[PDB]
């Protein structure tokens, strides 16, 4: 069992994949603070959930508005055990033709705005008594993914920061571990004309693209004390993209 | 949560580690094949796991004893979805120290026998239509861990062997993952100096050791359908032994 | 041995392992194009290295500072064939205790600075008929350091965009790897109280530290033709240093 | 800097990378040494060295071969400085398919063969204060390569040997790194239908199967003091195979 009589905050928790995970998470029997900068549907979702919900507005790359957001569950929940900084954009691109300032822009909201979250969120927890911070990165922060730029130097350093962190924490019973889905089926990903179903993904050893609610029990796993000796390490779920090129390309074609 | 309403055969599970994911998978609904070499531990063991319990002696290196168990399982039982590769054999030595018969003889256990495993129980899995087949690994897999020789190779070949594996059966909805625990508490290692609790073990960040109920729900999670896209994928849990160097460390003892 | 006739400008050039990669290049027939900000010094050692090295200085994170500096270079030797990301600016604390004012400022030389040089020396190099960008990283972007923070997470970002740009880059003839120096005897770490010599330093396997020179020769080979099937490869250069832990860690001292 | 002045034994150099490494260590004033289970074509290339290079004839797997040749190595020249352990049969069939002979047969040369190796010469160092073991593993010891069964897992094996292998003997000066050629043109490689040249492998980013004087050189670096502090590395020589999929299969196509 991955059971939760506990609160959490989840970034990005709107719409895609945060908001799968949330609705895993309140399944679990946790409280959820989604958090996000698109209010309209962080609204409707919690609205959705129950109860056991909670939308904030968040602008992940301000400290300001981050610590808002902690002070707020601590007195709602009065606790903040759990964090997802699932927040961040997307780079696809020959890194030749990226900006210099799009750049700046992604590696802001998806590697600070991350940190910003942790270092916020740490001191609530030291007063839980220990915490889960569940960073999601990407298969792109596994292997050099070509045409993310941006996204890539980003999902890497996420990889990093939450390593080194995971160190740093150990004794406080703070745990910090990455998630990193492969290509996940979710409408901003549908714009890519990505083909959905079984056997419908070539490039990846299952043949078929995840689903969301295949990367959210990953996260749920980790957020319980089922998983009380995880930290500082990763859990891809990406059907094997990651593991090695499958058979078709090993043959040569 | 995770829910193992199906069949699984349990390498090594008679004491320790393997005991301990053969009563917890059983919880989670599982029907538990305890193979081991211990005829009257598995026995009492399996005695008291109930009906869902079953005990049948295996020498991992010998394929005879594979088919027997194997062919066993899915009579008795309809099926087989999920491998739990625990058995093997420890090194505390410097390799110029081992005997380059005993190298042969651990590495034979080791990983010549979950290949067997692997190679065998492949077709009664293709059957079902699929299944999870988890490597018990090692902290001696994801990083040079000295002292271990043999039992450092062996681990790390479970850790390629799985991978490849998973690239191989990835379309045929075959699961493979390799599971790596740092010191966790067994009566293997009680009897090296280890102690639980605490800050019983300060060269690991957590500052100690693990007991087995915490790598054995890594384990039910990923027999688990609920890691229906986890393939081809490593996880530790070892409080971060493997993840980097400890605070004290990094600076000076 | 590793023959390198051709020119290559070398960020961070003005002093320590900058400074040391440009002696040896230079040893090598390169034509040297040394690009810090400390004008004064830079001066000092370019002059040094004689009339096959220039000085120009080179704000990382300016987009022209940066296009100058390569268009000086391409009016003044012929092209542009190898570069050596070498700026950059360390972290010594904990998480909690950086301000996300000094990440930014950390990040944005560390990692965006590399990338700026990827992209403007990119057309440089497209015209010189390839050749090979070496991203100097460290042991910090090979594991979870402890007490680096933005340095840890920034050296991880130029791993995984050396990796990205190397599938990208292939074809037009550019090889992109990153090398990853450990505790090495340079000006700003002398201050630490970190002494040269063999048993200094115990929690690396090689119970030393490394001198500049030591860290040089890794660039040049990568720098010259006789690594010309070498891309999207990591290099460490730190005496085991992030391999695994020292055999006195592995008992618990 | 590549230039050697040192008696090296490499092994598996009758033919293929052994054969080109030999060369080249020879022609950077290198005493060679090929030990191999060819009597006669080893002989052949020896007389083609010159007085620098000497034949033998050794089986990996027998340990009296091992402790022969070190001997005869220490008697026409001295010392034993460096090793190049080469030796090693390839895969090229599914799991499932392959025997529990074959594979057995296969661990013990590629992995078992190097341990051996590695126990043998050890001590020839220590007298010689000092060495470098360049172990030859793969792109499949770095990834999950589909049909490279026990070729897979002891090419793993391998790169945990090294690692494990680089701390127990770093105080003592000796250096273990494992290298890692991707598709490289050899003659059965040849005979599978390799074509040769530029842009004939358009599955590696660098779109081409590698030449052996490009595996040969990274051996050469490793085994010289110009990488006096690498040890416990890994590195690879795959076109960019490794780091990751090409733009096409990023696309999928
Ligand atoms: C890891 C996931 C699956 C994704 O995954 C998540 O689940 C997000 C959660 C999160 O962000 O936390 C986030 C971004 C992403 C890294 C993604 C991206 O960036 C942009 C593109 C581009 C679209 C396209 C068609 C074009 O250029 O038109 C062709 C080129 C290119 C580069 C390849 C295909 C994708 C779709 C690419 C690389 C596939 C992998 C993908
Ligand atoms: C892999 C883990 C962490 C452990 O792993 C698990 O618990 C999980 C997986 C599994 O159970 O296989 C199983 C035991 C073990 C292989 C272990 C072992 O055996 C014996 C010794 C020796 C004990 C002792 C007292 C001596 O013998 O002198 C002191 C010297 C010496 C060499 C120190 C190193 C260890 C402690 C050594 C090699 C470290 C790694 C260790
Ligand atoms: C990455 C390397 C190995 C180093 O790397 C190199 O030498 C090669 C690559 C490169 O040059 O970038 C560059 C500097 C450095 C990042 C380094 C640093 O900055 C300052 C300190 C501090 C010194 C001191 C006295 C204090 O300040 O309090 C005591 C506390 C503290 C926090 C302990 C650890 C180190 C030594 C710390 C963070 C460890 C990692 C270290
Ligand atoms: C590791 C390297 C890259 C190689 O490495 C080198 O080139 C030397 C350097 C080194 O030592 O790695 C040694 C051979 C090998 C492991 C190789 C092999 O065994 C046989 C085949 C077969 C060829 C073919 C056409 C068939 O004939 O059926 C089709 C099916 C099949 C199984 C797939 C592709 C390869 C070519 C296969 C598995 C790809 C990976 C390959």
């Amino acid at each position: 069992n991955d059971l939760s009589g506990k609160t959490v905050i989840i970034t990005g928790g709107a719409r895609g994949l945060g908001a799968e995970a949330a609705r895993q998470a309140v399944a679990a029997g946790a409280r959820v603070v989604l958090a996000d900068v698109l209010d309209e549907e962080g609204a409707a979702t919690a609205r959705e959930l129950g109860d056991a919900a909670r939308y904030q507005h968040l602008d992940v790359t301000i400290e300001e508005d981050w610590q808002r957001v902690v002070a707020y569950a601590r007195e709602e929940f009065g606790s903040v055990d759990g964090l997802v900084n699932n927040a961040g954009i997307s780079t696809g691109m020959f890194l030749e033709t990226e900006s210099v300032e799009r750049f700046r822009k992604v590696v802001e909201i998806n590697l600070t705005g991350v940190f910003i979250g942790m270092k916020t969120v740490i001191p609530a927890m030291k007063d839980a008594g220990g915490g889960s911070i569940v960073n999601i990165s990407s298969a792109a922060g596994l292997m050099g993914l070509a045409l993310t730029s941006s996204y890539g130097a980003s999902k890497w350093g996420v990889r990093g920061l939450s390593k080194l962190a995971a160190v740093e924490l150990g004794t406080d019973r703070i745990r910090v571990n990455s998630v990193h889905p492969g290509m996940t089926y979710t409408p901003m990903t549908a714009e890519t004309g990505i083909r959905q179903g079984e056997g419908n993904y070539p490039n990846t050893p299952m043949g078929r693209v995840g689903e969301p609610g295949e990367i959210a029990g990953a996260v749920v796993k980790l957020l319980s004390d089922t998983s009380s000796y995880v930290t500082g390490a990763e859990l891809a779920v990406d059907g094997g993209w990651t593991t090695g090129p499958t058979v078709k390309y090993v043959m040569g074609q």
